[PDB]
């Protein structure tokens, strides 16, 4: 068969794209997401997968979504990014804890998950440019305040064909925030500073890619914008691949029988996460439940209680910050599948949580909502939760996972489910310390280096390249400019 999976807005029935044009275009004109409108069909084959590479697993699953580039093109594109960059050659090893899996999604370049999808977008996208007969270098632009600006920053560092600007929040950030960024190598990686309101910031990012005269300054200069924000489709399809890789896992050590439903227990923020298992399940992998964790900010929790999805809500910043939101972005692409891939459905529910502030799901497919259970953890419960894990298993998890084992465990106890369910861890702890050392310690007011040092002290877990040193680093980015300044920043940089 020569037809390709069809990607097409959640807005826009008619902008259809492939997979590497999603991925090169990364947002849509019309302010929806790129999002397959069918599931490929995939062998998995357990037999074979239980003793294949990642990067086996990775070709099997990004063959049938990313499916108009080439086998020699995804090879390249896989081989580039699970490389030495991961500090252990199974990329992604799931551990078994006394009453559940923890499937450690922290091995990469910046111990936190957003690596699995960022060590490879950038590959994706040069290809995809070549592929489009185009000359141009991808500029992307990124204004975060959280992890992904130094996963970002370490994914794309010395791509060739790729330059990325960071913008983050001045003051916005913890100290081992900003140092594991203004620290990060790579000649063609930017990271600066943003001075006043950083959703500004946000907003000049947006106005510099729908930018006309902007867009034609960059191709006379053989450059293009890009974007490597949560609703890229390249940063979720790569994460559809360790979901399959975990029950692959589970069959490879005797622990489950191919056919046998798992669940996934998933700290949840933008919910690509969450989504990529949910497709996961689309091509056939056996899953129970996909449970969706989150934190005091729980306007997901309400919206599967209740089917309200509501923003007009207190915001907190939590032990566990990169799930604290308000606007879940990949919800979208579930609320259009829920109403049978209807874009006007799609569109008029978007354009209520704008205008209103919320709105209500009616008329869905229950098959697809019934999939889906959820609950919330407190910082109280999250640390309670680093403690008794550390006590039964003598094993530390960061406070996003522990914010999912404090889910499972009252998952486990509203509804009695005994599936064997898999954890997604998605940071070590090193990369939040202090939490996780006053967890299991008792101690109180400790700086984020201090905790560093005591947690090597206490788990006997190597200290990862990304904080190791982190202290005595050489800076190599000391730029912070008004938001207002940012796009004549930009310009001069790029010599425009
Ligand atoms: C980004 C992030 C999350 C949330 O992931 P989504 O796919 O956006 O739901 C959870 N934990 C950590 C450590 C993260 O960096
Ligand atoms: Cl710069
Ligand atoms: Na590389
Ligand atoms: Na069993
Ligand atoms: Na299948």
């Amino acid at each position: 068969n020569a037809m390709t999976l069809v990607y097409q807005s959640t807005r826009d029935a008619n902008n259809t794209v492939t997979a590497s044009q999603a991925i090169l275009q990364g947002l849509a004109t019309d302010g929806g997401l790129f999002t397959p409108d069918t599931y490929p069909k995939v062998d998995l084959n357990f037999d074979k997968l239980k003793d294949a590479s990642y990067q086996e697993v990775a070709k099997l699953v990004l063959s049938a979504f990313l499916d108009d580039f080439t086998v020699e093109e995804l090879d390249y594109c896989i081989n580039n990014a699970y490389d030495s960059k991961f500090d252990t050659p199974a990329i992604a090893p799931l551990v078994k804890l006394d009453g559940q899996y923890n499937l450690e999604l922290f091995h990469g370049s910046t111990i936190a998950f957003k690596d699995m999808a960022l060590s490879i977008l950038p590959y994706f996208m040069t290809t995809a440019a070549k592929k489009h007969g185009l000359e141009n270098k991808i500029v992307i632009l990124t204004a975060t305040s959280g992890d992904t600006g130094k996963a970002a920053m370490a994914g794309f560092a010395n791509v060739p064909g790729t330059e990325i600007i960071v913008f983050y929040p001045k003051d916005g950030v913890s100290k081992i925030q900003e140092l594991q960024m203004t620290t990060q190598t790579g000649d063609n990686t930017h990271v600066i500073a943003i001075d006043g309101n950083f959703d500004d910031a946000q907003t000049n990012v947006k106005h510099m890619f729908n930018d006309v005269a902007l867009r034609e300054k960059l191709t006379t200069n053989k450059l293009q914008f890009s974007s490597a924000n949560s609703m890229n489709i390249g940063r979720l399809v790569p994460q559809i691949v360790y979901y399959v890789y975990a029950y692959a896992q589970l069959v490879k050590t005797g622990e489950i029988v191919a056919g046998e439903k798992v669940n996934f227990t998933v700290p949840t923020g933008n919910f690509g996460n969450i989504l990529a298992a949910f497709y996961a399940k689309q091509i056939g992998l056996p899953v129970g439940k996909l449970i969706c964790a989150s934190n005091d900010n729980n306007v997901l929790t309400d919206f599967f209680k209740t089917r309200v999805y509501d923003k007009k809500r207190e915001f907190k910043v939590t032990t566990s910050p990169s799930m604290d939101i308000l606007v879940s972005s990949n919800l979208e692409r579930l609320i259009f599948h829920l109403l049978g891939n209807n874009a006007e459905k799609t569109t008029e529910l978007m354009n209520a949580l704008n205008t209103q502030g919320q709105y209500k799901l009616t008329d869905f497919d229950a098959e697809i909502l019934d999939l889906f259970a959820a609950e919330y953890a407190t910082e109280e419960e999250t640390a309670a939760e680093i403690k008794r894990v550390c006590e039964l298993d003598s094993y530390i998890e960061d406070p996003h996972t522990a914010v999912a084992s404090a889910v499972y465990k009252k998952y486990q106890s509203a509804t009695g489910d005994v599936t064997k369910t898999v954890i997604a861890s998605t940071a070590s702890p090193y990369k939040f310390p202090v939490v996780a050392v006053e967890a299991v310690t008792g101690k109180a007011g400790l700086t984020d280096f201090e905790a560093l040092a005591q947690l090597h002290e206490i788990s006997g877990v190597a200290v990862p390249p990304a904080v190791d040193g982190l202290e005595i680093a050489p800076i190599r980015h000391k730029t912070t400019v008004a938001a207002a300044d940012m796009q004549a920043a930009v310009e001069a940089y790029l010599g425009l």
